[PDB]
């Protein structure tokens, strides 16, 4: 019915990429989670770039990634 993730087979607990801090590979600390909206992904505090030390006073949270010019190159030749 919900977002069956296959990659957890169901459950949270075991170790699946694509809903923990892909930065450092891992759900641990999640006193310092901090989740992007648009990236629907999980990071830290401690993974951040610039690393920031305490929580921003922002709600809404994007990583430096989201405002990074460097973006990914869209492959040519289809
Ligand atoms: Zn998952
Ligand atoms: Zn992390
Ligand atoms: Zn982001």
């Amino acid at each position: 019915s919900g977002p069956s993730c296959r990659f957890c087979k169901d459950d949270e607990n075991k170790p699946c990429r694509k809903c923990a801090c892909h930065v450092c590979g891992g759900r641990e600390a999640p006193e310092k989670q901090l989740l992007c909206d648009e990236c629907d992904m999980a990071f830290h505090l401690y993974c951040l770039k610039p690393p920031l030390t305490s929580v921003p006073p922002e709600p809404e949270w994007y990583c430096p990634s989201c405002r990074t010019d460097s973006s990914e190159v869209v492959q040519a030749g289809e």
